[PDB]
């Protein structure tokens, strides 16, 4: 036995709340019956999570951001989770827009 329920459509959330931080990854193409926990125990396998922000509202599919403790991991996660299949539904993990800007030094004794 099986069946579907609940739909999705409309328009809103012109702009979401943003702050300033790193180790943040955006997860898209999520199911309607998704939970911040499932996503937690999901990316949790790649270490731990600091905080998860899920919007879930008129404006396409449900989206949320996962804040990892470390970047090296935050990437290792998206590096994989990006293209994962959950509940039969495909997920789209990718970093939020920001731009360029990556400097560094040689060492400097």
């Amino acid at each position: 036995g099986s069946s579907g329920s609940s739909g999705m459509s409309g328009g809103g959330v012109i702009r979401g709340p943003a702050g300033n931080n790193d180790c943040r990854i955006y997860v898209g193409n999520l199911p309607p019956d998704i939970r911040t926990k499932d996503i937690e125990d999901v990316f949790y396998k790649y270490g731990a999570i600091r905080d998860i922000d899920l919007k879930n509202r008129r404006g396409g599919p449900p989206f949320a951001f996962v804040e990892f403790e470390d970047p090296r991991d935050a990437e290792d996660a998206v590096y994989g989770r990006d293209g994962y299949d959950y509940d039969g539904y495909r997920l789209r993990v990718e970093f939020p827009r920001s731009g360029r800007g990556t400097g560094s030094g040689p060492s400097s004794g």
